[PDB]
């Protein structure tokens, strides 16, 4: 008694401490934690988002690059691989086999006349 | 000796504060381990869905490649030629014809 009450006093305080504490850790965490999950899913679609285009973009690049490519070149009438026997207009071959094979069909068509 | 007793209570609480602190930090840090995972799995996912929106535009890359060899091309301004000159020389009209002649010239293997 004195030094006993004194004591229990002291921790009737601590106790209350640590309570107003855990009320303010678990006060601030139901919201706090509400934006930081919704803050990081965002940042990841706007990240993502901008690399969707940032490679649309690319390819739509390389694609004008390869088809520009392809108009300074001619190309064989029969297979597509590029061509160095000119036949008439915007009819050439590989090599004698394409073209002697595709003269059937081309036989129709030559302007070579 | 109940003075004694009661300090101890103290310090046996104050040791619960720092396992219930702990407890916390620990649930923190697997909060994080977990949603770093999700970007991670989001990620994947991701990519794989890039990689097959890059298929489909090679394809077309080759679709347009592969109309772009069925026709002649202005040497000059590569709008479509009409008038032939040499071999894999054409031009749309004679703007394109003369503006090109002052390179052209030296390459003109005209028959
Ligand atoms: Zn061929
Ligand atoms: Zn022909
Ligand atoms: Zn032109
Ligand atoms: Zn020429």
């Amino acid at each position: 008694t004195g030094s006993t009450i004194a004591e229990i006093r002291r921790l009737r305080i601590e106790i209350e401490k640590l309570q107003w504490l855990h009320q303010q850790e678990l006060s601030e965490m139901k919201h706090n934690l509400e934006l930081t999950m919704a803050e990081m899913r965002q940042s990841l679609e706007q990240e993502r988002d901008r690399l969707i285009a940032e490679v649309k973009k690319q390819l739509e690049l390389e694609k004008q690059q390869a088809v520009d490519e392809t108009k300074k070149k001619q190309w064989c009438a029969n297979c597509k691989k590029e061509a160095i026997f000119y036949c008439c207009w915007n009819t050439s071959y590989c090599d004698y086999p394409c073209q002697q094979a595709h003269w059937p069909e081309h036989m129709k068509s030559c302007t070579q006349s």
